[PDB]
This record gives C-alpha cells, sequence and structure tokens, in this order.
C-alpha cells in the first residue's frame, strides 16, 4: 500500500461538519464512511444524513451514543438513507422522518477491522476509501489541538468516547500518522482535522473499533 494517501485530495471527503451540543459522533462518522464509498462507486460526492441515523437507528441511543455498525446495518434494512437535504442535521433527537424519495445512497452490511491491528486499519484506508473509527478524546491536549502530529501518553486506549473518521495516513517529519476528520466545527484543530500518531501502540484506540460499509 502507499506509505501516504490523502482521500481528501482524492475528492472523497465532504466539508468538515459540526456535531453541535448533541453525541452524534457514530452518526457523522459512519456518514462520512458511507459518502467515500458513495464517491468511489458512482462518482458523486454529496452529503448524507447524520439526522436520518439519530433519529432512526433504535438501537443507538440518538445524541446518547452508538456505534457505527448499528448504523450500518440500519442502511442496509433499510435499505437507504437521505441526502443532507432531505434530512437536515438539527442537533437534537426526534421521531424517525425517514423519507424514501431523499435517498441518495444504501449499503449491503459492513465489515470491521481486526480490533488492535493499525497494519490491518492502513491496507484498508489504502484500498477501501475512509474508516470510521472510535478514539479517546476526553484529553484536554485533543480539544486544544492545533498543530503537528498529536499524541499524548495520558490517552486511554480503553476509553473510546469519540467516534471520528480515518481519511489517510502519511509521514510529517518523520511521524507517522493518520488524517482525521473530526466533527466539532471547521473552527477546530487544523481545518476541523487532526494528525494522530500512527504506528505508536495504538494511539488512543485508534484501531480497537474500526469498521466500514460494504455497497
Ligand atoms: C459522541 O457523540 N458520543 N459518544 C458515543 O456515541 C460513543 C462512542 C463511539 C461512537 C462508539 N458510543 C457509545 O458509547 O456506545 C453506545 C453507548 C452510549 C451511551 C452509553 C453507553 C454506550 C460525542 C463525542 S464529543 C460529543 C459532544 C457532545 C456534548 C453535548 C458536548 N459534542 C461536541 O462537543 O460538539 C460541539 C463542539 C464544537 C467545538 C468544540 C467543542 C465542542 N459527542
Amino acid at each position: 500500500a502507499p506509505d501516504s494517501v490523502d482521500y481528501r485530495k482524492k475528492g472523497y471527503v465532504t466539508p468538515v461538519k459540526n456535531q453541535g451540543q448533541c453525541g452524534s459522533c457514530w452518526a457523522f462518522s459512519s456518514v462520512g464512511a458511507l459518502e467515500g464509498q458513495l464517491k468511489k462507486k458512482t462518482g458523486k460526492l454529496l452529503n448524507l444524513s447524520p439526522q436520518n441515523l439519530v433519529d432512526c437507528v433504535s438501537e443507538n441511543d440518538g445524541c446518547g451514543g452508538g456505534y457505527m455498525t448499528n448504523a450500518f446495518q440500519y442502511v442496509q434494512k433499510n435499505r437507504g438513507i437521505d441526502s443532507e437535504d432531505a434530512y437536515p442535521y438539527v442537533g437534537q433527537e426526534e421521531s424517525c422522518m425517514y423519507n424514501p424519495t431523499g435517498k441518495a445512497a444504501k449499503c449491503r452490511g459492513y465489515r470491521e477491522i481486526p480490533e488492535g491491528n493499525e497494519k490491518a486499519l492502513k491496507r484498508a484506508v489504502a484500498r477501501v476509501g475512509p474508516v470510521s473509527v472510535a478514539i479517546d478524546a476526553s484529553l484536554t491536549s485533543f480539544q486544544f489541538y492545533s498543530k503537528g502530529v498529536y499524541y499524548d501518553e495520558s490517552c486511554n486506549s480503553d476509553n473510546l468516547n469519540h467516534a471520528v473518521l480515518a481519511v489517510g495516513y502519511g509521514i510529517q517529519k518523520g511521524n507517522k500518522h493518520w488524517i482525521i476528520k473530526n466533527s466539532w466545527g471547521e473552527n477546530w484543530g487544523n481545518k476541523g482535522y487532526i494528525l494522530m500518531a500512527r504506528n505508536k501502540n495504538n494511539a488512543c484506540g485508534i484501531a480497537n473499533l474500526a469498521s466500514f460499509p460494504k455497497m
């Protein structure tokens, strides 16, 4: 696999979104994974509906947390997911209002990456596209990230509290990393992004819960 790849430069990633005061991290992370696959298979790049997921996946808790896999399976069974336009983001749980007329994509299941395996995670990013991952983002260092390849020895790999999206990987001054897309707005980190340490004993549980939709 390439020693470096940036899906943002491939046109696989939509603009940075902002979840606001709702624990919809999982939804945004799932939508991001679906978005990349939609781009790869059809060549079209549009914003999907995280709100569709927040309101409709009964296995997740909406603004109270959830898992990407549940969101993916929901999309398989539901046979689709609305476009951002047909189901805009409001940042609050409400009744499932899925509109079939607005369906912009669907998926046929998902695949999980071997837990703890970063090598497995890299190979997937290289040949599949962006991958939904869960990390520990509870540290003040993280919240205040701004430059360089992020790392903090206090980061717990067993405290997976924020689902994010892995849009690539590379190396910055002899420092391998993952190109991470966040949903805390464009004014957070580096344009809503963060470079996190790669191949450094699973920094923040980066490879503990990685998965991706299949189309
Ligand atoms: C995230 O939205 N919520 N966490 C989860 O969904 C977790 C982790 C991943 C997704 C697996 N899921 C989980 O635990 O599984 C099911 C479950 C749920 C509950 C209990 C047990 C099990 C998340 C991360 S950060 C965040 C906040 C919300 C908060 C109201 C403040 N959003 C936020 O900070 O956004 C705005 C913002 C913008 C700029 C700067 C700072 C903040 N929610």
